């Protein structure tokens, strides 16, 4: 999906507990249990993307990492 969508729902779950910007690894879990648990049929590919987006030395994911990200979904 569009960036645009992916903004309306990552500040959803962003600003309940921790960085209202970025997204809390627990709050990642409950997006990821939410969009895309089964579907990836246990793919470690969500993980080691997620994994390597947090290689700022943090553990939320951060606003631009996310957008980025689906920016090369599409290639």
């Amino acid at each position: 999906k569009s960036p645009e969508e992916l903004k309306g729902i990552f500040e959803k779950y962003a600003a309940k507990e921790g960085d209202p910007n970025q997204l809390s690894k627990e709050e990642l879990k409950l997006l990821l249990q939410t969009e895309f648990p089964s579907l990836l049929k246990g793919m470690s590919t969500l993980d080691e993307l997620f994994e390597e987006l947090d290689k700022n030395g943090d553990g939320e994911v951060s606003f631009e990492e996310f957008q980025v990200l689906v920016k090369k979904i599409s290639q």
